[PDB]
């Protein structure tokens, strides 16, 4: 079956790094593994022509949804965090995500409109895709430096409440 | 009336830059003259609702028609170019205008079919608009960047009209 080769590599990166960490007692985690997991769901939807209109749009409610558990919790971390130059680091990375996911929840209605329908060009159904697939991209980017950074700084907060147990 | 200072700001960008030369034997100049009126209506265009739609999108249009010109005679001042970086650089930055005005259409389509509907949240709403301005902000910048580069070319040029005559106004 067909597959974005751009989302599918976004969400597989995304997969690697949330993947090695274990969702048990890490909600950061498991909201990651969620994300990179609908993600590979949305470059097969892209594809798709009829009955995936419905299927594409609720795909990137879903990773707005778990992607607001992720900044929530990142938060929560970076507002726990004696070092200012990592507070902010993490504030910076983690405050990108809404307003991403947002532009993902836009941007996929615009894809899944076009989807099938012979009224709209190549160019404009070409740069739609491009624009997911970059805002895409940037979503999973994001996700993976707040993955990162969350885990090193709640060492600093716990040295100096999420697991962060590494897999196998 | 309400505006979008962004949109309109990027307009007045391009407007300055554009009003420098005359449209007398200057099809960039008059198409560059047209887009920046077309995005300062575009400014007042984001803001209203209802009934503002067809405008807002046949404005997009409009914009976007006017590019097709600005970009296929840059690319013309490119191909007569002897040197080798500038018309790399000219490439570089008119080929950025097609793929900027295909957005801009397509993000205006989004932000009217967004005007006067309830299930959008103000999270999208804004969003959409943030999207629209900083496309607005890249096309405007773009086509400037293009006038300028295309005017410098010009003069060395002669190494040997009536589109593409450059003549600095008072
Ligand atoms: O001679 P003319 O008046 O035709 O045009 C000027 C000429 O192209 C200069 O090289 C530009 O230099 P700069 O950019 O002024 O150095 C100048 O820029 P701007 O006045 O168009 O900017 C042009 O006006």
């Amino acid at each position: 079956q067909p597959v974005n080769q751009p989302i599918l590599a976004a969400a597989q990166s995304l997969h690697r790094e949330a993947t090695k960490w274990s969702s048990k007692g890490n909600d950061i985690i498991a909201a990651a593994k969620r994300m990179a997991l609908l993600m590979a769901e949305m470059s097969r939807l892209v594809r798709g022509g009829s009955g995936t209109k419905r299927a594409l749009i609720q795909c990137a409610k879903d990773i707005a949804k778990a992607s607001d558990e992720v900044t929530r919790l990142a938060k929560e971390v970076a507002k726990q965090c004696t070092d200012k130059r990592i507070r902010t680091n993490l504030l910076q990375v983690c405050e990108r995500i809404p307003t991403i996911s947002t532009q993902l929840k836009i941007l996929s209605t615009v894809k899944a409109t076009m989807l099938g329908r012979t009224n709209i060009s190549d160019e404009e159904s070409e740069q739609a895709t491009e624009m997911l697939v970059h805002n895409a991209q940037n979503l999973m980017q994001s996700v993976k430096e707040t993955v990162r950074e969350a885990e090193a700084a709640s060492i600093k907060i716990r040295t100096d409440t999420l697991r962060w147990v590494r897999k196998t």
